[PDB]
């Protein structure tokens, strides 16, 4: 028989890296 | 014969984008 | 006839969520 259908897409990827630091504070 | 079983799930996805920048700093 | 071979793996999963917010900024 022919090959079966391709499987489902995989699991979601890992969360992204934490963001950059914020701006400096008030003078 | 009949087509074969479904294939394996795909690989997990790539990591997500970085997070947003943080809050401004303290005064 | 015999069933066919299992199907190929699926596509990669979706990219993950954006990451956590970044650290607060410098004082």
């Amino acid at each position: 028989g022919p090959p079966g259908p391709p499987g489902p897409p995989g699991p979601p990827g890992p969360p992204g890296p934490p963001g950059p630091p914020g701006p400096p504070g008030p003078p």
